[PDB]
């Protein structure tokens, strides 16, 4: 599962100048119910 | 000609305090067709 705690919004920024100033921020994070649920295969040289 | 790009707007900035700032900001530009179709005349008595 997808933990997210700050879905991505829209910013309102100061833009005090000639310029314009936006942001896009978020916060994510992973769960996984059970470590031995998956598995993992990593390469290696042949023989 | 007076070619306008942004018309004075005024924004206000930001605050970071008790600064309260605003903005008025143009943009514009000057056109003529021929450099010949107008004229100039200096007055230097030297």
């Amino acid at each position: 599962t997808q933990m997210v705690l700050r879905a991505p919004k829209r910013t309102e920024l100061a833009k005090d100048g000639s310029y314009e100033k936006w942001m896009i921020e978020m916060e994510v994070g992973l769960r996984h119910r059970n470590p031995y649920a998956s598995g993992v295969l990593f390469t290696a040289a042949g023989k």
